[PDB]
């Protein structure tokens, strides 16, 4: 675990040795770009923007993207909720739910399962706006998912419209899984097949399915 | 059928309405590159290298891929073989046989599965030498797959390394899978679940299985 000091708040950024070929640039690209995100009050706060730099990616083979943090009350873990109030987890939780037969349970939370990394493309929004900093975290962006996908089999992204050319922009050759965002209009997410399609692509690629289950809070 | 005019041998293609859209950049791409590849005697002969855009796409939901024609006796159907001789279509149907349970025929094509159409990436060799072709189709195999993975819902490919950066050539949002070659050595391919797994991924895309048991000859 190493860190590196960036001019702008947060100023230091912690984060897991399987990220060290981006830091360099990140560092670059976050000077130029922060002052733009800081004048604004944001979701999350700055010191949780890159908190999830702190996980491996080694031992990870499937990443849950969204676009961007949640308006209000962002933890800088993605869909991460603790007292399990917003929609976009509680519906991801529901189909969990319903897939696994778990019926009884508090809360859910992507980031406690093995092989899973949640991640949210862009890292904040001005609060109360989503996507209000695409345009500023674009680059970073970039090139944060890119090095995700040289690691885990399958990239899963939540919003149809979100991600509409994403994969243009990562030029990728990993498995990649476009899937209703939650909110998406007429219930089509609580329909969506993504959870076992993922199961399915991964013990194709001579890998363990992911336990979905693992996610749930008792 | 329509068919158009080229340049060099094979002079005219025939093709099905539904490959319409890909015609012009196809003459285009191939009098390019034609006086080049005809240096050499092929797998297969010049007059068989475009019969497969004879068949129709609208009601095709699998690709199944191979990289380029049997080094002899190619006949423009990817991994036919008139006699049943040749190792990779020996290798499919014992795969199908276990599969389906039938144990008594005396081939297999894939050409005539209802929902399948089987493709060559290179669709010409020089004869004998696999893969020898990939400099001169190189743009039409891109145009020509592209165009197919805009109506199947599964994309089969055969050959790990060969297809390995597959998913970045294509771009596309077609479920794409890459399994080992029928000649794979210590025998991956007879481990390989893909056939099988094809028919969950088409339920879970809402569409109809493949009868496998359709290509077997008696
Ligand atoms: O973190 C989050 C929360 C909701 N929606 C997302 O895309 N990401
Ligand atoms: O048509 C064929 C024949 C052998 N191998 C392939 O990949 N395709
Ligand atoms: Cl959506
Ligand atoms: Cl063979
Ligand atoms: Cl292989
Ligand atoms: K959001
Ligand atoms: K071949």
């Amino acid at each position: 675990m190493n860190s590196v000091t960036v001019s702008h708040a947060p100023y230091t950024i912690t984060y897991h040795n399987d990220w060290e070929p981006v830091m360099s640039q990140l560092v670059e690209f976050y000077n130029e770009v922060a002052s733009w995100l800081l004048r604004d009050e944001t979701s999350p706060i700055p010191d949780k923007f890159f908190i999830q730099l702190k996980q491996p990616l080694r031992n990870k083979r499937v990443c849950v993207c969204g676009i961007d943090p949640y308006p209000k009350d962002g933890t800088g873990v993605p869909f991460e909720s603790p007292n399990f109030t917003k929609k976009s987890i509680k519906e991801i939780a529901s189909s969990i739910s319903r897939l696994t037969g778990v019926i009884d349970y508090k809360g859910y939370n992507l980031n406690i399962i093995d092989g899973v990394i949640p991640w949210n493309y862009y890292l904040s929004c001005k609060l109360g706006e989503t996507k209000s900093h695409a345009i500023y975290w674009d680059k970073i962006s970039k090139l944060l998912l890119q090095h995700i996908t040289k690691h885990v089999s399958v990239l899963y992204c939540l919003g149809k419209t979100d991600f509409s050319n994403i994969r243009a922009k990562l030029e990728s050759p990993v498995t990649t899984i476009v899937g209703y965002h939650p909110a998406a209009r007429d219930r089509q997410f609580e329909k969506d097949r993504s959870f076992e399609i993922i199961n399915v692509l991964l013990e194709l690629d001579n890998k363990a399915p992911i336990n979905w289950a693992q996610g749930f809070i008792y």
